[PDB]
């Protein structure tokens, strides 16, 4: 009963709220979430992620309610609210700069180069390439950001995000933990579902049982180590 | 204008969900929240706290959305869900036991003795008595619970809770940070608004600007120090 032809991609206008998350931004750009990116609740996110990507309520409720903390409203956010550093938003992003040394909100092609150039010799990104990218992005933050934060929690969130692009933008079974570069690149660079390019919503549900072993393997292959205090404390609201 | 005659106290039935919070339990017991204690949203908490206690949306949105993390639902909790240790629920409670060594959910008269016996020779509890109680309760946990968690965050939450009973159950201006023992005792022991005893909803709004100096003073007088790592990390959801 979901009609993708009734969900065309449209570029956001200058006052349409967009955040640091390509997943939610893409849903908004197709009208699965409000195109203005505002007044978004967790039930709305659950429905949009199901309809758009076949992502299940388990992960979207867990992440969604943490995301709600970033606004001043009782039960909604704007997508831009999610840029709040140290709730979910973190250093060593795949396509954004660290907030201490740049723009933690907008897609940045220079940052994205690392991901774009990963898995040489193949037309997919996969678990080993995803891990290499995480290793390299963290190394970049440690090199260049004097305020870098790197904890078990940020590392887990980062692997979760890599698992998302490998699964949601997959061509075959999302279980395989690989996704066409052509699909993933459109997802990040244009925050668009690559429909003309051949992408289709997964027919396999993407939930925590599916993602968990992928996340853990990405972490394992990334050669991640604690670097500092390692306290997994999140920011509980804006303006504290 | 709030009609308290239309909000009578009724004892919870066997299937009514109740949690570790006397504030929310009392609102449920008067039907300001659903008497069954289920499917409770942050907007419902905001409205109930305003109507019942004149507590404003600043504190209830902030605390409410953190409380939402304790359930598996998109935008509601059951009151019992709030017992989840390490989200809001903490050791050295005023009226509950530490989860590692007892029941962190139900009112416990033996624990409550410390509060009940505080401020000898006055008919109010006040900021100095509240601080002494927090000191003594923490000392008890440090003595008897080898797994005690005691951090900047838990200390702040604890002082916030003491500030709540001093203000919401006040007779005079809540600014004064003192409340009749007869009112506070009914609040904890029966999770009832002490209307027959003479209590009335504050005509002064109770918000973060009002609570903040009370919180800080309680902490200052309590001779507080952190335990161990002093890591302000919360549990982000159940079953992790
Ligand atoms: C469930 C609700 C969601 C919330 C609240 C959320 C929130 C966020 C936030 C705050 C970030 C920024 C982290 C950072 O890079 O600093 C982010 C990144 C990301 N999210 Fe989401 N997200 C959600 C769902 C999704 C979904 C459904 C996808 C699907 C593919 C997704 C894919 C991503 C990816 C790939 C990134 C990494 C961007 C980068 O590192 O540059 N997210 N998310
Ligand atoms: C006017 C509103 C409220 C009042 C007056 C109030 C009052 C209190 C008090 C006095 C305690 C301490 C109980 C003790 O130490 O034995 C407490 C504990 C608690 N409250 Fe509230 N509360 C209010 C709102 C909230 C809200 C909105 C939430 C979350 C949605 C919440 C969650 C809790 C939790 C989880 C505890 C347990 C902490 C612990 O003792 O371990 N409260 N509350
Ligand atoms: C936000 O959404 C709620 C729920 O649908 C609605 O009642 C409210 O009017 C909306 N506000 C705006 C500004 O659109
Ligand atoms: C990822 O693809 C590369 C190149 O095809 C391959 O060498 C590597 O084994 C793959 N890793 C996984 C986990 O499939
Ligand atoms: C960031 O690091 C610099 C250099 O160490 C330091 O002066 C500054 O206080 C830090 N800022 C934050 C946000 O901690
Ligand atoms: C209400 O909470 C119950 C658990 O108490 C949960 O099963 C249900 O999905 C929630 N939703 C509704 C429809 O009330
Ligand atoms: C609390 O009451 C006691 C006894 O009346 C008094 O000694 C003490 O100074 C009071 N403290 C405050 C903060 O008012
Ligand atoms: C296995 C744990 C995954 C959930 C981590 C906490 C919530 C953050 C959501 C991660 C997804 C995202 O950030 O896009
Ligand atoms: C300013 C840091 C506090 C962050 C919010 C956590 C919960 C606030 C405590 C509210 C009182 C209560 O738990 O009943
Ligand atoms: C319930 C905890 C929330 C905040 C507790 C610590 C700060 C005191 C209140 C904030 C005062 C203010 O700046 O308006
Ligand atoms: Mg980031
Ligand atoms: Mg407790």
């Amino acid at each position: 009963a979901v009609d993708f032809s009734a969900h065309p991609w449209k570029a956001p206008g200058p006052n349409d709220s967009r955040g640091p998350c390509p997943g939610l931004n893409t849903l908004a750009n197709h009208g699965f979430l409000p195109r203005n990116g505002r007044n978004i609740s967790v039930p709305m996110i659950v429905k949009a992620g199901f309809e758009g990507y076949n992502v299940q309520s388990d992960i979207l409720i867990l992440a969604g309610k943490v995301g709600m903390l970033t606004s001043r409203e009782a039960d909604t956010i704007s997508l831009e609210d999610l840029k709040l550093h140290g709730t979910i938003e973190h250093d060593a992003s795949l396509s954004r700069e660290d907030v201490a040394i740049g723009d933690n909100l907008h897609f940045n092609e220079a940052i994205f180069t690392t991901l774009a150039n990963s898995n040489p010799g193949a037309d997919v990104y996969n678990i080993s390439s995803a891990a290499q990218v995480q290793h390299d992005r963290l190394a970049d933050s440690v090199a260049r950001n004097p305020n870098v934060t790197n904890t078990d929690l940020t590392a887990t969130i980062r692997s979760s995000e890599s698992a998302f692009y490998l699964t949601v933008m997959s061509a075959g079974d999302p279980l395989r933990g690989e996704a066409p570069k052509k699909f993933v690149n459109v997802f990040f660079q244009e925050e668009r579902m690559p429909i003309k390019e051949g992408w289709k919503r997964s027919t396999t549900p993407i939930n925590l049982p599916l993602l968990g072993p992928i996340i853990d393997r990405i972490t394992e292959l990334s050669d991640w180590k604690p670097t500092g205090d390692n306290c997994g404390a999140i920011v509980l609201g804006p303006g504290l």
